[PDB]
């Protein structure tokens, strides 16, 4: 269980276009083409990205493709955030994951906000920090997922992972 596996239970995998929770055009496994409205202009964003004229389909090739450079990128975002970073380095490998696993869904913006959890995790108040995470619309808009990352922030193991 690690990273991959987990972003992969929690966002799944389709190959055809798709509006997220906010009604983002998103693609793949939780890949999201843009913040602009327009369908074509996502449809321009996918094409440009998987470099050929796909109308909207990709292959769980073209997929994995996006998602191993979603990893990374997210993976960065942490360590080149001021906020983000030291809350990083502060934290075991499940509860790093945990944290990736947010910036990967909000970005580094969206999870630096929460101030109050980071501060929280930053100096081990696991208990704390999850009340202040299930505070959220966050949790609201995505329940079932903030319950599981919450839990992993919580008792540091992949159990929300490996159990119903």
């Amino acid at each position: 269980m690690n990273i991959f596996e987990m972003l992969r239970i929690d966002e799944g995998l389709r190959l055809k276009i798709y509006k997220d929770t906010e009604g983002y055009y998103t693609i793949g496994i939780g890949h999201l083409l843009t913040k602009s409205p327009s369908l074509n202009a996502a449809k321009e964003e996918l094409d440009k990205a998987i470099g050929r004229n796909t109308n909207g389909v990709i292959t769980k090739d073209e997929a994995e493709k996006l998602f191993n450079q979603d990893v990374d990128a997210a993976v960065r975002g942490i360590l080149r955030n001021a906020k983000l970073k030291p809350v990083y380095d502060s934290l075991d490998a499940v509860r790093r994951a945990a944290l990736i696993n947010m910036v990967f869904q909000m970005g580094e913006t969206g999870v630096a906000g929460f101030t109050n959890s980071l501060r929280m995790l930053q100096q081990k108040r696991w208990d704390e920090a999850a009340v202040n995470l299930a505070k959220s619309r966050w949790y609201n808009q995505t329940p079932n997922r903030a319950k599981r990352v919450i839990t992993t922030f919580r008792t540091g193991t992949w159990d929300a992972y490996k159990n119903l």
